[PDB]
């Protein structure tokens, strides 16, 4: 038995369809599960209104980091400008059979179900200019001094539409996210969205939210994740197909160089020495964005050749962005504020 019954083997919540918690929420259904725990649908009597809740996992190192969680949303919600709203509000939270709960505000489907609605043919530039101004906007915000919060999880799964023929966003899932100078973890980010910084093992500060961004407009473009490494070394080498080799500035003061890379005696650095023969990765720097996105040729695998809003000019402008966004150097990465001032923004 797992909490007198209440919980199973992987200490979450047995959810009961139904149930009526506090004489106050109706439980329709689990509507979603994830590493801390699960989200489900529920009507609060209270307030007459549909809500989502979050039970995060019976275990003291998911509370305890939860924890973290409530206290930075509870800073978000409250503080005072407009761009608040692209922070999904926690409207209240309490302990239930020995589990915390969040109630969020409802939302709909994310920008990763909006992908696979499309078969994965990606959605038109000017949606994605559209999620783009947003997710800067929520960037600037969370770069305000007093809150000066790192996501660390951008990823399609955690921005949501709020209705879901609508092209209004909320990002989600602040639940490894810390304030700069408060960080407590090494490995962070999903893996695909995951920054040079920290694959290298570096101190890393708000621009890593900004790479993430980068990775995921290109792939709501094109449908496909840009850098989709099934490990460490294999996300690096990804990198460096688009990117190139990363500067000696960076790779001399990283920890992990020396998992990806090797020093040459010039004081050159080159990708690690593998097996003879053994050909994996295109060379470094091959692969250009300049041919993912089709600049010039009707845009990701040509499908969007003669349609209105895919002109070259346009595309121009998008692959620029998107290459201040992947920026090895954290320091010159582009930062909110600038990038809403974008040519690829003018009205
Ligand atoms: N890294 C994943 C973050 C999500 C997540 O979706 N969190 C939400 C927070 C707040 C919220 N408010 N409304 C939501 N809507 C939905 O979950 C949903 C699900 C299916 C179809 C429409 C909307 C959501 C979802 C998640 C999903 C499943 C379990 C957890 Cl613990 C977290
Ligand atoms: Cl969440």
């Amino acid at each position: 038995v797992y909490n007198d019954g209440y919980d199973d083997d992987n200490y979450d919540y047995i959810v009961k369809n139904g149930e009526k918690w506090m004489d106050r929420y109706e439980i329709d259904s689990l509507i979603g599960k994830g590493s801390f725990g699960q989200v489900v649908k529920a009507y609060d009597r209270v307030e007459q209104e549909w809500v989502a809740i979050k039970i995060i996992k019976n275990k003291k190192a998911f509370l305890n980091q939860a924890q973290i969680e409530v206290r930075l949303l509870e800073l978000m919600n409250k503080h005072d400008t407009e761009m608040k709203y692209y922070i999904v509000h926690l409207k209240r939270h309490f302990m239930f059979r020995n589990h915390l709960c969040l109630v969020f505000e409802m939302l709909s489907y994310n920008l990763y179900d909006l992908l696979r609605n499309t078969n994965f043919r990606g959605v038109s530039l000017n949606l994605t200019r559209k999620f783009a101004q947003q997710m800067c906007t929520a960037l600037l915000f969370l770069a305000t001094p007093e809150l000066s919060i790192i996501h660390c999880d951008l990823k399609p799964e955690n921005i949501l539409l709020c209705n879901p023929k609508r092209s209004a966003i909320k990002i989600v899932d602040f639940g490894s996210s810390c304030q700069l100078g408060q960080r407590i973890y090494q490995y962070i980010q999903s893996r695909f969205y995951r920054s040079p910084e920290v694959l290298l093992g570096m101190p890393y500060d708000l621009a890593i939210d900004m790479w993430s961004l980068g990775c995921i407009l290109v792939e709501m473009h094109t449908g496909e994740p840009l850098f989709s490494g099934a490990n460490e070394v294999d996300q690096m080498n990804k990198i460096v197909e688009v990117l190139g080799i990363p500067p000696a500035h960076i790779l001399d003061q990283a920890p992990k160089a020396r998992k990806f890379f090797e020093k040459l005696p010039d004081g050159t650095w080159n990708l690690k020495k593998t097996k003879d023969g053994k050909r994996e990765y295109k060379p470094p720097g091959t692969r250009k964005l300049h041919n993912i996105l089709g600049v010039e040729t009707g845009g990701p695998g040509g499908r969007r050749a003669g349609e209105s809003g895919h002109t070259v000019a346009d595309y121009l402008k998008f692959k620029d962005l998107i290459l201040r966004m992947l920026d090895y150097d954290p320091k010159t990465r582009i930062q909110p504020y600038y990038a809403l001032q974008h040519s690829f923004f003018k009205k």
